[PDB]
C-alpha cells in the first residue's frame, strides 16, 4: 500500500459536527461519537477509519449494517441527505505504548493524534480536508482525574454522586482530526495572560506535574513573546480567550499545535539554570514559538493532504526562526540553522530515503516529518523572502490568509498567494516543492576590462524517486571585496550597489558585475540565500581574505569551514600514506587570529571554531571508511588543542570573568558560556589530567547546567577513572529529574571511549532507564546510533546493537524505531566489508514477523 499524490481526490462525505463523550474507567475508556455527515458524493459508501475495539454503531439513531475490514468500518447503505452516525469503541490507554491515540503517562491520560492517531480513537474520516466542529464532553473520577481538558471552550460540567465529575468543551473552529487533543490526570497549572491589540485578555495555563511546575516560567514567557511577536511582525492575533500547553513526559516527537491545547514533550518547555543548558532555554523558546504560529500557519488555514505537510512545517519553522532572531543574535541563530540544515538534511537529500519538499508518494506519513520537510522547507520560503523582500512577503502572506482561511490547501496555493500578490511568475519556483536532490553550482569569475564576469551552472542529481532534473530559481546574494577587504561596489540591472541578488533560472548563466575598477574576491551565496552546494576556486588566501574582513557572517563562516575541510582532506592524505601530519600553517594563522579577536561576537568566535563533522566531510564520497575520517577529524582537533593550549585557557579564563557570576539565561552570558564550553574541550583533549583538578573545583564549577553540561562534555571521552565518578555522581545528583538523566544518558552513549558499548549495554538497565520512553531511547541508543567510531566499528558490532534494538523497540513503537533505523542510510556508500554487515543486520530487520510499515518503507528504500 503505497499512497499516491497524483490519485488525490476530494472526500465522499464531509462531517459537518464531531460529538464526542468520553467515559475515562478503570482500565477502560469508553468513546462515544455522534457525526453529522454531509454526503458530498450522494451513495458512495460512507468509509470510515479505525483501529480501537468496536463495540457499536449506529446510523440516524438505529444499529447499523456494515462490515470491519481491517482499519476500515464501512457503511454500504448511506441516507442520501444529512445523518448521523454514532460509534462507540473501547480503548486500554494503558496498554498503549506506541503513543499514538489516547495513552497513558504518569498515571494521566494524554492525546496524539497527527497525523493519523485519531483513528485510534473513534471511527473517522482521518483525513486533513475533512473539517468539523468538535464538542468533547469528558467524565471520570475527580480525586484521580481533577483535570479534564480538550480543545477550545469549557462551556459546561458538573459532579455526580458517585464521585465522579464531567466538562464539556466547545471548540468553534472547524478542523481537521489531527489537531484533537484531551487530557485527563492530576496536573499542576500554572497561570498568566496576553491581552491581544484588539483589547481581549487571553487566559495562559501551563500544566505540568506539581514538582515540575517551577520549571515552566520561561516557557510562559516565551508564549507571552510569541504572541506579541505575531501581532508586530505577520498582523495575527490570536483567536480565543484561552490557551492551553500540557507537558508530557512520555511523547514521541517535540511538541504538537492542538487547537488551543497544544500539548509538549517535557524537553520543550520545563527549565531552570540548575537542569537546563542556555540551548535548552533556546529551544524552548523556538518551540513554544513553533506550535502557537500554527495557529495561524496549519490550524487557521491547514493541509488539503498530508503531502502538503511542508505547506504548513516549512512555513512554521520559518517563522519559529524569524521570531528567535528578531529575539536576539540573528547572525550566529542563522548560522546554527545552516549547520543544522547541511549536517543533517544533506545527507538525507544525498541518501536513499531522498524526497521531494512535497513528496510524490509515501507509505508511511510518519516517516515525512522530516529535515527535509521541516528544514529545507523553511529555506523554501525563505527564499520568497529572499525574492520579494519583506513587505513584499506580507503582502503575499495577507493574500494567502484572505484566500483559504478555514480551508485545508496546498503548496501550490501558498506559491501562488505569494505570486500573485506581488504580480510576478513563480512557476519556476514550483521546481523546489517538487525536485529532490541538493543542487550543485559551479562558479567562476574573471575581471575583463571594467566588468566582472562571473558564470554559473547549475546542476541537479538524479535521487531514487526521480531522474530528470530541470533548472531550478536560485537567488545567489553576492557583493565583492578588494585586497583590503573593502567593500567593493558594481553596477548591476542599472543600480550601483554593495551587494546585489543574481537570479539564476538556466542550467548556465553569466552575470556582468560592471564598473569595477579594482582586482576582487568575490563573496558568494550571502546569507545562504539558496539551499545548494556552491563550488568556487577560492586560494587558501582568499578564504582567510573573507574570514577577517565579509561583512557577511555566514560567508565569513564559510570561509573557516572550508579552510577546517581541506586541513582535514590533508590529514586523510598523510594517515593515508603512512607520514607525518600536515603543518596547516594558513589555517592555524586564521584560528590565531580568531582567537585573539576582541572585535568577534562570542557566540560567533564559538562558531568560527567548530570544525564540520563527519558527516559533512565524507559528503560525495564513494567506499567511506568512516573511522579514517573520524581518526582525520581528531587529529585536527589534538592539533588546534595542543598547538592553541595557553590561549584556550586564556580564552576559558576571560569568558569566566566576563560572565560575572550571571548564571541565569541570557543571551549575553549565554555567549561568555559557549565559548567557555569551547574552550573546555580543547583544554581537556591536551591535557586529559587536567580532569582531576577540574574534579576538585566541580562544585565551585557547577553554577549551572550548562557549566555542568559542558565539563561532562569535554571529559566524556577521557579514559581515567574520574570520567566515570563524575558521569556517577551527576546520575546521583540529578537522579528525580528526568530531562537531566536524558542528558547522563547521552553522555553514556557518546563517548569515544573505548568501552562504550558495554557501558551502554549497563545503562540500558539503568533504574531510571526505560526502553519505552522516547526521550531515553533516543537519549542512549539514539546517541550511540551518532557515535561514529563504535556505531561503525569494524566487527560489525555497533551494527548489530543497534539492529537489535530496532527490532526490539519495533515491537511496541515503530516511530521510535523507524527513526533509529535510519542510522544505517549510510549502508550503500559504505566500504565493502561494513556495507556487508549494514546489509546483514538490515536483511535480519527485514526477516522479522510483523515488522512495521514504518521500519518497512525504510528498510526497503535501503536494500532494495
Ligand atoms: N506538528 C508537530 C509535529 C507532529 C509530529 C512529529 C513527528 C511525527 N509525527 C507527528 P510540530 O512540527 O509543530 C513539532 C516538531 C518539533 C519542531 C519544532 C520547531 C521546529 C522544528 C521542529 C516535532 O515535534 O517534530
Ligand atoms: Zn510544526
Amino acid at each position: 500500500t503505497v499512497h499516491y499524490l497524483k490519485d488525490y481526490q476530494t472526500p465522499a462525505y464531509h462531517i459537518l459536527k464531531t460529538d464526542l463523550h468520553f467515559d475515562i474507567n478503570e482500565p477502560q475508556t469508553v468513546v462515544k461519537s455522534r457525526l453529522t455527515v454531509e454526503p458530498q458524493r450522494v451513495g458512495e459508501p460512507l468509509v470510515l477509519d479505525g483501529s480501537a475495539k468496536l463495540l457499536s454503531v449506529k446510523i440516524n439513531g438505529a444499529a447499523a449494517d456494515y462490515v470491519l475490514e481491517g482499519e476500515t468500518l464501512t457503511i454500504a447503505g448511506v441516507p442520501s441527505e444529512r445523518f448521523t452516525v454514532e460509534v462507540e469503541t473501547e480503548i486500554l490507554p494503558a496498554e498503549n505504548k506506541s503513543l499514538m491515540g489516547l495513552y497513558a503517562s504518569g498515571g494521566n491520560l494524554f492525546t496524539q493524534c497527527e497525523p493519523e492517531g485519531f483513528r485510534k480513537i473513534t471511527f473517522y474520516i482521518d483525513r486533513p480536508d475533512v473539517m468539523s466542529k468538535f464538542t468533547t464532553t469528558i467524565v471520570a473520577d475527580k480525586k484521580r482525574y481533577p483535570v479534564l481538558l480538550s480543545n477550545g471552550n469549557k462551556i459546561d460540567g458538573g459532579e455526580f454522586s458517585d464521585g465522579r465529575h464531567w466538562v464539556k468543551w466547545e471548540d468553534p473552529f472547524s478542523k481537521p482530526s489531527y489537531l484533537f487533543a484531551l487530557v485527563a490526570g492530576d496536573l499542576a497549572v500554572t497561570e498568566d495572560y496576553f491581552t491581544t491589540m484588539s483589547g481581549r485578555n487571553v487566559k495562559i495555563e501551563f500544566y505540568t506535574t506539581e514538582a515540575d511546575k517551577p520549571k515552566v516560567g520561561f516557557a510562559v514567557e516565551s508564549l507571552k513573546n510569541a504572541m506579541k511577536w505575531d501581532e508586530t511582525r505577520f498582523g495575527l492575533e490570536y483567536d480565543l480567550d484561552i490557551f492551553m500547553v500540557v507537558a508530557v513526559g512520555d511523547f514521541n516527537m517535540g511538541a504538537m499545535e492542538n487547537k488551543g491545547l497544544n500539548i509538549f514533550n517535557t524537553k520543550f518547555v520545563l527549565a531552570d539554570s540548575r537542569t537546563a543548558t542556555d540551548t535548552d532555554f533556546e529551544g524552548i523558546e523556538s518551540v513554544v514559538g513553533h506550535e502557537y504560529f500554527h495557529n495561524w500557519t496549519g490550524n487557521r488555514v491547514t493541509c488539503r493532504d498530508w503531502f502538503q505537510l511542508s505547506l504548513k512545517e516549512g512555513l512554521t519553522v520559518f517563522r519559529d526562526q524569524e521570531f528567535s532572531g528578531d529575539r536576539a543574535s540573528r547572525a550566529v541563530r542563522r548560522i546554527e540553522n545552516i549547520r543544522l540544515l547541511r549536517q543533517h538534511q544533506f545527507p538525507e537529500d544525498a541518501g536513499p530515503t531522498a524526497h521531494p519538499v512535497r513528496p510524490a508518494s509515501y507509505e508511511e506519513m510518519n516517516n515525512f516529518y522530516t529535515m527535509t520537510v521541516y528544514e529545507k522547507g523553511a529555506e523554501v520560503v525563505r527564499m520568497y523572502h529572499t525574492l520579494l523582500g519583506e513587505e513584499g512577503f506580507q503582502k503575499g502572506m495577507k493574500l494567502y490568509f484572505q484566500r483559504h482561511d478555514g480551508q485545508a490547501v496546498t503548496c501550490d496555493d501558498f506559491r501562488a498567494a505569494m505570486a500573485d500578490a506581488n504580480g510576478i511568475n513563480l512557476d519556476q519556483f514550483a521546481l523546489w516543492y517538487s525536485q529532490a536532490g541538493t543542487p550543485v553550482l559551479e562558479a567562476e569569475g574573471r575581471l575583463k576590462n571594467n566588468i566582472f564576469e562571473l558564470t554559473v551552472k547549475q546542476t541537479v542529481p538524479p535521487t531514487p524517486d526521480m531522474t530528470d532534473k530541470q533548472p531550478m530559481m536560485i537567488p545567489v546574494k553576492v557583493g565583492l571585496l578588494n585586497r583590503n577587504g573593502e567593500a567593493v561596489a558594481f553596477d548591476y540591472q542599472g543600480k550601483r550597489a554593495t551587494e546585489a541578488v543574481l537570479l539564476l533560472t538556466e542550467a548556465e548563466q553569466t552575470f556582468l558585475l560592471e564598473g569595477v575598477t579594482e582586482a576582487v574576491v568575490p563573496s558568494l551565496l550571502r546569507g545562504f540565500s539558496a539551499p545548494v552546494h556552491l563550488n568556487y576556486p577560492y586560494s587558501d588566501d582568499d578564504l582567510l581574505l573573507l574570514l577577517a574582513h565579509d561583512s557577511d557572517a555566514f560567508t565569513r563562516w564559510e570561509a573557516a569551514q572550508t579552510l577546517y575541510r581541506r586541513a582535514v582532506a590533508a590529514n586523510l592524505a598523510t594517515l593515508s600514506d603512512g607520514v607525518e601530519l600536515p603543518k596547516h600553517e594558513k589555517l592555524l594563522a586564521a584560528v590565531e587570529k580568531v582567537i585573539s579577536d576582541d572585535l568577534l561576537d562570542n557566540a560567533f568566535k564559538a562558531l568560527l571554531l567548530g570544525v564540520p563533522s563527519e558527516a559533512e566531510l565524507w559528503d560525495g564520497a564513494e567506499n567511506i571508511d568512516p573511522l579514517r575520517y573520524h581518526q582525520a577529524r581528531e587529529a585536527l582537533l589534538d592539533t588546534l588543542a595542543v598547538h592553541f593550549l595557553p590561549k584556550w585557557h586564556e580564552l576559558n579564563r576571560q569568558a569566566a570573568k566576563q560572565e560575572n557570576q550571571s548564571y541565569e539565561y541570557s543571551p549575553e552570558a549565554a555567549g561568555w558560556r559557549t565559548l567557555r564550553n569551547v574552550c573546555r574541550a580543547f583544554v581537556l583533549r591536551a591535557d586529559p589530567a587536567h580532569i582531576e583538578t577540574v574534579a576538585e573545583k566541580y562544585g565551585e564549577m557547577a553554577q549551572n547546567m550548562t557549566h555542568e553540561w559542558g565539563i561532562l562534555s569535554a571529559v566524556n571521552g577521557n579514559e581515567s577513572d574520574t570520567r566515570n565518578r563524575l558521569l556517577a555522581q551527576f546520575a546521583d545528583k540529578f537522579s528525580d529529574d528526568a530531562l537531566v538523566m536524558d542528558k547522563y544518558f547521552a553522555l553514556v552513549g557518546s563517548s569515544r571511549r573505548s568501552d562504550t558499548l558495554q557501558q551502554v549495554r549497563t545503562a540500558l538497565q539503568h533504574p531510571k532507564f526505560s526502553l519505552e520512553n522516547p526521550n531515553k531511547a533516543r537519549s542512549l541508543i539514539g546517541s550511540f546510533s551518532r557515535n561514529v567510531p563504535h556505531f561503525h566499528a569494524e566487527d560489525g558490532s555497533g551494527y548489530r546493537f543497534i539492529a537489535d534494538k530496532v527490532i526490539e523497540i519495533d515491537r511496541f513503537n515503530p516511530q521510535v524505531a523507524a527513526r533509529l533505523v535510519q542510522a544505517f542510510n549510510l549502508c550503500n556508500k559504505l566500504e565493502p566489508h561494513r556495507k556487508n554487515l549494514v546489509k546483514q543486520a538490515l536483511q535480519r530487520i527485514r526477516a522479522q514477523e510483523g515488522l512495521s510499515k514504518d521500519v518497512g518503507e525504510i528498510v526497503g528504500k535501503i536494500l532494495d
